[PDB]
Protein backbone atom coordinates (compact mmCIF):
# COMPACT_ATOMS: atom_id res chain seq x y z
CA UNK A 1 0.00 0.00 0.00
CA UNK A 2 1.07 3.46 -0.80
CA UNK A 3 0.08 6.57 1.56
CA UNK A 4 0.49 9.59 -0.72
CA UNK A 5 0.84 12.95 1.13
CA UNK A 6 1.30 16.36 -0.40
CA UNK A 7 2.72 19.63 1.18
CA UNK A 8 2.41 22.48 0.15
CA UNK A 9 4.66 25.71 -0.39
CA UNK A 10 2.61 28.48 0.67
CA UNK A 11 1.38 27.17 4.26
CA UNK A 12 4.31 28.37 5.73
CA UNK A 13 2.66 31.92 5.59
CA UNK A 14 -0.54 30.72 8.02
CA UNK A 15 -0.63 32.42 11.26
CA UNK A 16 -0.29 31.10 14.98
CA UNK A 17 -0.77 27.35 15.16
CA UNK A 18 -1.73 27.25 11.70
CA UNK A 19 1.50 27.67 9.80
CA UNK A 20 3.41 24.73 8.64
CA UNK A 21 6.98 24.76 8.76
CA UNK A 22 10.06 22.34 8.02
CA UNK A 23 9.60 20.66 11.68
CA UNK A 24 5.88 19.92 11.46
CA UNK A 25 7.18 17.73 8.62
CA UNK A 26 7.09 13.60 9.35
CA UNK A 27 9.41 11.13 7.75
CA UNK A 28 7.65 8.45 8.55
CA UNK A 29 3.86 9.56 8.32
CA UNK A 30 3.47 9.01 4.38
CA UNK A 31 5.11 6.60 2.09
CA UNK A 32 5.55 9.18 -0.71
CA UNK A 33 5.40 13.06 0.10
CA UNK A 34 4.81 15.42 -2.94
CA UNK A 35 5.80 19.02 -2.75
CA UNK A 36 3.03 21.36 -4.41
CA UNK A 37 4.07 23.31 -6.75
CA UNK A 38 6.57 23.78 -8.99
CA UNK A 39 6.01 25.80 -11.93
CA UNK A 40 7.07 26.64 -15.62
CA UNK A 41 9.49 29.23 -17.36
CA UNK A 42 10.68 29.38 -20.96
CA UNK A 43 8.74 25.80 -21.15
CA UNK A 44 11.62 24.30 -18.10
CA UNK A 45 10.71 23.10 -14.70
CA UNK A 46 11.02 25.80 -11.65
CA UNK A 47 10.38 27.25 -8.29
CA UNK A 48 7.52 29.23 -7.49
CA UNK A 49 8.47 30.27 -3.91
CA UNK A 50 11.20 32.78 -2.97
CA UNK A 51 12.41 30.22 -0.47
CA UNK A 52 11.61 27.01 -2.27
CA UNK A 53 15.79 25.23 -2.86
CA UNK A 54 15.28 25.64 0.98
CA UNK A 55 12.74 23.78 1.15
CA UNK A 56 13.81 21.00 -1.12
CA UNK A 57 16.99 20.33 1.05
CA UNK A 58 14.81 20.13 4.32
CA UNK A 59 11.89 18.32 2.31
CA UNK A 60 13.98 15.56 0.20
CA UNK A 61 16.37 15.58 3.70
CA UNK A 62 13.73 13.54 5.46
CA UNK A 63 15.15 10.87 3.57
CA UNK A 64 17.68 10.76 5.96
CA UNK A 65 16.06 9.75 8.63
CA UNK A 66 13.38 7.32 6.79
CA UNK A 67 15.07 6.30 3.59
CA UNK A 68 12.10 4.22 2.29
CA UNK A 69 10.65 7.49 1.84
CA UNK A 70 10.04 8.39 -1.78
CA UNK A 71 9.35 11.99 -3.02
CA UNK A 72 8.09 14.23 -5.65
CA UNK A 73 7.73 17.78 -7.15
CA UNK A 74 3.93 18.53 -8.56
CA UNK A 75 4.09 20.98 -11.19
CA UNK A 76 1.44 23.03 -11.77
CA UNK A 77 -2.59 23.24 -9.44
CA UNK A 78 -5.38 24.94 -10.22
CA UNK A 79 -3.88 28.49 -9.60
CA UNK A 80 -1.26 27.53 -12.12
CA UNK A 81 -3.84 27.56 -15.08
CA UNK A 82 -3.43 25.96 -18.59
CA UNK A 83 -1.74 28.24 -20.49
CA UNK A 84 1.87 27.27 -19.74
CA UNK A 85 1.28 23.47 -20.45
CA UNK A 86 -0.58 24.09 -24.21
CA UNK A 87 2.59 26.13 -25.01
CA UNK A 88 4.77 23.82 -23.83
CA UNK A 89 2.75 20.98 -25.57
CA UNK A 90 1.86 22.18 -28.36
CA UNK A 91 5.45 21.38 -30.27
CA UNK A 92 8.15 18.22 -30.31
CA UNK A 93 10.51 21.08 -29.56
CA UNK A 94 8.65 22.44 -26.36
CA UNK A 95 7.71 18.77 -24.87
CA UNK A 96 11.16 18.01 -25.46
CA UNK A 97 13.03 21.35 -23.63
CA UNK A 98 10.45 20.48 -20.29
CA UNK A 99 11.44 16.91 -20.07
CA UNK A 100 15.11 17.31 -20.31
CA UNK A 101 14.40 20.22 -18.00
CA UNK A 102 12.44 18.40 -15.79
CA UNK A 103 15.09 15.28 -15.13
CA UNK A 104 17.90 17.77 -14.45
CA UNK A 105 16.24 19.87 -11.95
CA UNK A 106 14.38 16.40 -10.04
CA UNK A 107 18.25 15.31 -9.46
CA UNK A 108 19.77 18.63 -9.01
CA UNK A 109 17.25 19.06 -5.88
CA UNK A 110 17.01 15.04 -4.61
CA UNK A 111 13.67 14.41 -5.89
CA UNK A 112 12.57 10.79 -6.92
CA UNK A 113 9.78 11.90 -9.74
CA UNK A 114 7.53 14.23 -11.10
CA UNK A 115 3.56 14.84 -10.36
CA UNK A 116 1.34 16.32 -13.06
CA UNK A 117 -0.91 18.26 -12.23
CA UNK A 118 -2.59 20.46 -14.73
CA UNK A 119 -5.58 21.18 -14.34
CA UNK A 120 -6.71 20.25 -16.73
CA UNK A 121 -6.25 19.39 -20.47
CA UNK A 122 -9.05 20.14 -22.56
CA UNK A 123 -10.71 22.55 -20.11
CA UNK A 124 -10.21 25.60 -18.20
CA UNK A 125 -8.97 27.18 -21.21
CA UNK A 126 -6.76 24.39 -22.45
CA UNK A 127 -7.89 23.65 -26.17
CA UNK A 128 -8.93 20.04 -27.48
CA UNK A 129 -5.93 19.12 -29.01
CA UNK A 130 -4.49 19.49 -25.55
CA UNK A 131 -5.64 15.55 -24.81
CA UNK A 132 -3.53 13.91 -27.39
CA UNK A 133 -1.03 15.94 -26.23
CA UNK A 134 -1.42 15.44 -22.86
CA UNK A 135 -0.99 11.65 -23.64
CA UNK A 136 2.20 12.58 -25.51
CA UNK A 137 3.98 14.69 -23.31
CA UNK A 138 2.93 11.57 -20.40
CA UNK A 139 4.84 9.03 -22.92
CA UNK A 140 7.78 11.36 -23.59
CA UNK A 141 8.08 11.53 -19.35
CA UNK A 142 7.93 8.08 -19.23
CA UNK A 143 9.98 7.06 -21.93
CA UNK A 144 12.66 9.77 -20.91
CA UNK A 145 13.28 8.83 -17.32
CA UNK A 146 13.63 5.28 -18.61
CA UNK A 147 16.27 6.00 -20.88
CA UNK A 148 17.85 8.09 -18.35
CA UNK A 149 17.19 5.31 -15.65
CA UNK A 150 19.41 3.06 -18.23
CA UNK A 151 22.08 5.77 -18.82
CA UNK A 152 23.00 6.64 -15.29
CA UNK A 153 22.24 3.55 -13.94
CA UNK A 154 20.32 5.66 -11.09
CA UNK A 155 16.91 4.20 -9.91
CA UNK A 156 14.58 5.43 -12.40
CA UNK A 157 12.23 8.81 -11.49
CA UNK A 158 8.30 7.96 -11.17
CA UNK A 159 6.10 9.31 -12.82
CA UNK A 160 2.62 10.06 -11.29
CA UNK A 161 -0.44 12.50 -12.18
CA UNK A 162 -3.18 14.54 -10.21
CA UNK A 163 -6.55 13.56 -11.71
CA UNK A 164 -10.27 14.77 -11.77
CA UNK A 165 -13.01 12.95 -10.55
CA UNK A 166 -15.73 14.32 -12.93
CA UNK A 167 -16.55 12.97 -16.03
CA UNK A 168 -16.73 16.62 -17.77
CA UNK A 169 -12.97 16.71 -17.13
CA UNK A 170 -11.88 13.19 -17.99
CA UNK A 171 -13.13 13.19 -21.24
CA UNK A 172 -12.25 16.12 -22.40
CA UNK A 173 -8.73 15.12 -21.27
CA UNK A 174 -7.45 12.25 -20.17
CA UNK A 175 -7.13 8.96 -22.54
CA UNK A 176 -7.52 7.04 -19.41
CA UNK A 177 -6.42 3.60 -21.22
CA UNK A 178 -2.57 5.00 -22.56
CA UNK A 179 -2.08 7.55 -19.69
CA UNK A 180 -1.91 4.59 -17.20
CA UNK A 181 0.15 2.53 -18.85
CA UNK A 182 2.74 5.42 -18.54
CA UNK A 183 2.36 6.73 -14.93
CA UNK A 184 3.43 4.72 -12.11
CA UNK A 185 0.71 5.72 -10.15
CA UNK A 186 -2.49 8.18 -10.45
CA UNK A 187 -3.76 10.34 -7.82
CA UNK A 188 -7.45 10.31 -7.85
CA UNK A 189 -8.62 13.51 -6.63
CA UNK A 190 -11.78 12.49 -5.19
CA UNK A 191 -12.89 15.96 -3.15
CA UNK A 192 -14.63 18.82 -4.65
CA UNK A 193 -17.11 17.24 -5.89
CA UNK A 194 -19.60 20.02 -4.40
CA UNK A 195 -18.86 23.45 -3.27
CA UNK A 196 -20.33 26.71 -2.64
CA UNK A 197 -19.53 27.26 -6.45
CA UNK A 198 -23.70 25.55 -6.35
CA UNK A 199 -26.27 27.35 -4.69
CA UNK A 200 -27.17 24.22 -2.60
CA UNK A 201 -25.21 22.49 0.02
CA UNK A 202 -23.38 19.36 -0.97
CA UNK A 203 -20.75 17.49 0.38
CA UNK A 204 -16.94 18.05 -0.66
CA UNK A 205 -16.25 14.35 -0.80
CA UNK A 206 -19.10 11.63 -0.38
CA UNK A 207 -18.38 8.07 -1.29
CA UNK A 208 -21.48 7.16 -2.72
CA UNK A 209 -24.89 9.25 -4.25
CA UNK A 210 -28.11 10.31 -2.34
CA UNK A 211 -31.14 8.87 -3.09
CA UNK A 212 -32.69 11.87 -4.42
CA UNK A 213 -29.70 12.71 -7.05
CA UNK A 214 -30.44 11.43 -10.70
CA UNK A 215 -28.44 12.48 -13.77
CA UNK A 216 -24.96 13.43 -13.41
CA UNK A 217 -25.07 14.49 -10.12
CA UNK A 218 -25.29 10.73 -9.23
CA UNK A 219 -21.77 9.92 -10.40
CA UNK A 220 -20.14 13.52 -8.39
CA UNK A 221 -19.33 10.62 -5.81
CA UNK A 222 -15.97 9.10 -4.66
CA UNK A 223 -17.41 5.43 -5.35
CA UNK A 224 -18.44 6.64 -9.33
CA UNK A 225 -15.14 8.26 -9.67
CA UNK A 226 -13.43 5.26 -8.37
CA UNK A 227 -15.58 3.31 -11.03
CA UNK A 228 -14.52 5.41 -13.73
CA UNK A 229 -11.38 5.26 -13.79
CA UNK A 230 -11.08 1.37 -12.99
CA UNK A 231 -13.96 0.82 -15.97
CA UNK A 232 -11.97 3.42 -18.35
CA UNK A 233 -8.63 1.23 -17.87
CA UNK A 234 -6.61 2.14 -14.78
CA UNK A 235 -4.97 -0.79 -13.27
CA UNK A 236 -7.06 -0.50 -9.64
CA UNK A 237 -2.72 -1.31 -8.16
CA UNK A 238 -1.89 1.96 -9.64
CA UNK A 239 -4.80 4.33 -8.49
CA UNK A 240 -4.21 5.80 -5.35
CA UNK A 241 -7.39 7.20 -3.55
CA UNK A 242 -7.82 10.96 -2.75
CA UNK A 243 -8.61 11.81 0.60
CA UNK A 244 -9.13 15.75 1.76
CA UNK A 245 -8.29 17.06 5.02
CA UNK A 246 -10.59 20.40 4.70
CA UNK A 247 -14.06 20.32 4.08
CA UNK A 248 -16.43 22.90 1.88
CA UNK A 249 -18.44 25.95 3.72
CA UNK A 250 -21.35 27.26 2.94
CA UNK A 251 -23.63 30.24 3.40
CA UNK A 252 -27.51 29.08 4.26
CA UNK A 253 -30.09 30.76 2.97
CA UNK A 254 -32.52 29.73 6.16
CA UNK A 255 -30.46 29.22 9.43
CA UNK A 256 -33.72 26.52 9.60
CA UNK A 257 -33.06 24.82 6.34
CA UNK A 258 -29.67 22.62 6.76
CA UNK A 259 -30.16 19.68 5.33
CA UNK A 260 -27.93 18.44 2.21
CA UNK A 261 -29.17 20.14 -0.31
CA UNK A 262 -30.49 23.19 1.12
CA UNK A 263 -30.63 26.74 -0.27
CA UNK A 264 -27.47 28.43 0.21
CA UNK A 265 -26.42 32.18 -0.76
CA UNK A 266 -22.67 31.91 -1.08
CA UNK A 267 -19.60 30.40 0.26
CA UNK A 268 -19.38 29.81 3.54
CA UNK A 269 -17.20 32.48 6.19
CA UNK A 270 -13.56 32.35 5.78
CA UNK A 271 -11.76 30.37 8.54
CA UNK A 272 -9.56 32.07 10.73
CA UNK A 273 -6.71 30.46 9.76
CA UNK A 274 -7.18 29.73 6.16
CA UNK A 275 -8.61 32.55 5.28
CA UNK A 276 -10.22 31.05 2.31
CA UNK A 277 -14.56 31.69 2.10
CA UNK A 278 -15.84 28.29 0.65
CA UNK A 279 -13.18 26.27 2.24
CA UNK A 280 -12.36 25.19 6.08
CA UNK A 281 -9.51 23.14 7.06
CA UNK A 282 -10.12 20.06 9.16
CA UNK A 283 -8.61 21.74 12.64
CA UNK A 284 -11.47 24.59 12.01
CA UNK A 285 -14.10 22.41 11.87
CA UNK A 286 -13.10 19.81 14.23
CA UNK A 287 -13.29 21.86 17.48
CA UNK A 288 -16.58 24.47 16.45
CA UNK A 289 -18.29 25.48 19.45
CA UNK A 290 -22.18 25.69 19.68
CA UNK A 291 -22.06 23.31 16.60
CA UNK A 292 -24.06 20.69 15.30
CA UNK A 293 -22.45 17.73 13.70
CA UNK A 294 -24.38 15.24 11.70
CA UNK A 295 -23.96 12.61 9.27
CA UNK A 296 -25.35 12.52 5.39
CA UNK A 297 -26.50 8.92 5.97
CA UNK A 298 -26.67 7.75 2.17
CA UNK A 299 -22.76 9.03 1.73
CA UNK A 300 -20.81 7.75 4.78
CA UNK A 301 -19.57 10.99 5.48
CA UNK A 302 -20.52 14.56 8.47
CA UNK A 303 -21.35 17.89 7.57
CA UNK A 304 -21.48 20.79 10.70
CA UNK A 305 -23.73 23.73 10.76
CA UNK A 306 -24.05 26.44 13.49
CA UNK A 307 -26.62 29.35 12.61
CA UNK A 308 -26.23 29.82 8.56
CA UNK A 309 -23.12 28.31 8.42
CA UNK A 310 -22.82 24.56 6.81
CA UNK A 311 -19.71 22.66 6.13
CA UNK A 312 -19.33 19.42 4.95
CA UNK A 313 -15.72 17.53 5.61
CA UNK A 314 -14.39 14.28 6.82
CA UNK A 315 -13.54 12.93 10.01
CA UNK A 316 -11.77 10.10 11.63
CA UNK A 317 -15.09 8.13 10.65
CA UNK A 318 -15.09 8.83 7.35
CA UNK A 319 -11.42 8.06 6.47
CA UNK A 320 -11.91 4.56 7.62
CA UNK A 321 -14.50 4.24 5.57
CA UNK A 322 -12.58 4.92 2.78
CA UNK A 323 -10.13 2.73 3.44
CA UNK A 324 -11.95 -0.20 4.00
CA UNK A 325 -13.61 0.64 0.31
CA UNK A 326 -10.26 1.06 -1.53
CA UNK A 327 -9.08 -1.86 0.53
CA UNK A 328 -12.37 -3.78 -1.07
CA UNK A 329 -11.84 -2.34 -4.70
CA UNK A 330 -8.13 -3.74 -4.37
CA UNK A 331 -6.36 -0.28 -5.02
CA UNK A 332 -2.99 0.60 -4.39
CA UNK A 333 -3.71 2.96 -1.55
CA UNK A 334 -4.72 6.63 -0.55
CA UNK A 335 -3.64 10.07 -1.12
CA UNK A 336 -4.20 13.53 0.87
CA UNK A 337 -4.68 16.67 0.06
CA UNK A 338 -2.96 18.02 2.26
CA UNK A 339 -0.57 17.80 5.50
CA UNK A 340 -1.20 21.53 6.39
CA UNK A 341 -4.60 21.03 6.69
CA UNK A 342 -4.85 18.10 9.12
CA UNK A 343 -4.12 18.59 12.73
CA UNK A 344 -0.60 18.63 11.90
CA UNK A 345 0.68 20.06 15.32
CA UNK A 346 -2.60 19.09 17.49
CA UNK A 347 -3.45 22.03 18.50
CA UNK A 348 -7.37 22.05 17.55
CA UNK A 349 -8.75 19.49 17.58
CA UNK A 350 -7.56 16.92 20.62
CA UNK A 351 -6.59 14.05 18.68
CA UNK A 352 -3.01 14.88 18.84
CA UNK A 353 -0.72 15.10 15.96
CA UNK A 354 -1.80 14.44 12.07
CA UNK A 355 -5.23 12.41 13.80
CA UNK A 356 -6.41 12.06 9.82
CA UNK A 357 -3.41 11.21 8.41
CA UNK A 358 -2.81 8.55 10.80
CA UNK A 359 -5.83 7.01 10.64
CA UNK A 360 -5.28 6.18 7.06
CA UNK A 361 -1.86 5.22 7.89
CA UNK A 362 -3.37 3.01 10.75
CA UNK A 363 -6.17 1.41 8.56
CA UNK A 364 -3.40 0.85 5.33
CA UNK A 365 -1.02 -1.07 8.26
CA UNK A 366 1.45 1.08 7.65
CA UNK A 367 2.22 2.06 10.82
CA UNK A 368 6.12 1.71 11.39
CA UNK A 369 7.35 -1.81 13.12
Amino acid sequence: AKLVCYFTNWAQYRQGEARFLPKDLDPSLCTHLIYAFAGMTNHQLSTTEWNDETLYQEFNGLKKMNPKLKTLLAIGGWNFGTQKFTDMVATANNRQTFVNSAIRFLRKYSFDGLDLDWEYPGSQGSPAVDKERFTTLVQDLANAFQQEAQTSGKERLLLSAAVPAGQTYVDAGYEVDKIAQNLDFVNLMAYDFHGSWEKVTGHNSPLYKRQEESGAAASLNVDAAVQQWLQKGTPASKLILGMPTYGRSFTLASSSDTRVGAPATGSGTPGPFTKEGGMLAYYEVCSWKGATKQRIQDQKVPYIFRDNQWVGFDDVESFKTKVSYLKQKGLGGAMVWALDLDDFAGFSCNQGRYPLIQTLRQELSLVPR
